[PDB]
C-alpha cells in the first residue's frame, strides 16, 4: 500500500467526452494528463474501476494516477474502490480540482477540509474522510448560485484559460516534492504562485 504522506495516487477530477474536456469543471483532468505526459505514464482504460488510470515512476516513486470516467457527481465510484482495492489510505492521495473559490490563475495546496460545493469531492469525502490532499485549481464563480453548472460547464475565455494553464504548469513541476513527501514545503511553493 502507500506509505505515509508520500503521495502515491494522483487523482484528477472531471467529466467524460469530447464535449466536457475544454470546461471548467475538467481542471483536474487536464493537471492529470499533463503530468502523466510529462512522466511518460500511459492512462489506460480500466472498467474495473469505472476510470482511466496509470501506473508509472515519478521521480524514484511508485505513482497511480487516475481520472473517474463515472461522471463528476458520482466521482467515489472510481476513487473509493481504487484507493481501497490498493491500500492506499488518503493520507497518500492528492485529488486535483477546479475551486470555484478562487481566482482563474490562483492554485493552492490544501490538506482537508470538506467539499466546498463540489459535487464530486461530494461524493468521496463520505467514504474515505476528508484527509486527503486537494490541488485546488483556480476556476472563479459566476456570482449566483442558480449558474454555478453553467459556469463550471463552460469553456473559459482565452486570458482565464491562460491563468489556469499557467498555474497548473507550475504545479507540475512540484509534483517531485509531493511524491517525496514534502508536502509542507510543495504547499509554500504551490500557494505562492503568481501569474504575473
Ligand atoms: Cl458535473
Ligand atoms: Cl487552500
Ligand atoms: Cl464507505
Ligand atoms: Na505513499
Ligand atoms: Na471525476
Ligand atoms: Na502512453
Ligand atoms: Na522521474
Ligand atoms: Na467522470
Ligand atoms: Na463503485
Ligand atoms: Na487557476
Ligand atoms: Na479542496
Ligand atoms: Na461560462
Ligand atoms: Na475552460
Ligand atoms: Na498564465
Ligand atoms: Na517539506
Ligand atoms: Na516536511
Amino acid at each position: 500500500g502507500s506509505h505515509m504522506s508520500n503521495i502515491s495516487l494522483i487523482v484528477g477530477l472531471g467529466n467524460p467526452g469530447s464535449e466536457y474536456a475544454q470546461t471548467r469543471h475538467n481542471a483536474g483532468f487536464w493537471f492529470v494528463e499533463q503530468l502523466a505526459d510529462k512522466y511518460g505514464i500511459t492512462l489506460k482504460n480500466d472498467p474495473k474501476f469505472h476510470g482511466i488510470s496509470g501506473r508509472g515512476n515519478i521521480e524514484g516513486h511508485d505513482v497511480r494516477l487516475l481520472l473517474p470516467m463515472t461522471y463528476m457527481n458520482r466521482s467515489g465510484q472510481s476513487v473509493v474502490p481504487f484507493s481501497k482495492f490498493y491500500q492506499i489510505a488518503p493520507e497518500a492521495i492528492l485529488i486535483a480540482h477546479d475551486e470555484l473559490d478562487m481566482n482563474p490563475g490562483v492554485i493552492r495546496l490544501k490538506t482537508g477540509g470538506g467539499h466546498g460545493g463540489h459535487n464530486g469531492l461530494r461524493d468521496i469525502v463520505p467514504h474515505i474522510g476528508p484527509n486527503f490532499h486537494r490541488l485546488r485549481i483556480g476556476i472563479g464563480h459566476p456570482g449566483s448560485k442558480e449558474r454555478v453548472s453553467g459556469h463550471v460547464l463552460g469553456k473559459a475565455p482565452s486570458n482565464e484559460q491562460s491563468l489556469m494553464d499557467g498555474a497548473i504548469d507550475h504545479a507540475l513541476s512540484k509534483v517531485k516534492l509531493l511524491v517525496q513527501g514534502q508536502v509542507p514545503q510543495a504547499m509554500n511553493q504551490i500557494n505562492a504562485y503568481k501569474p504575473a
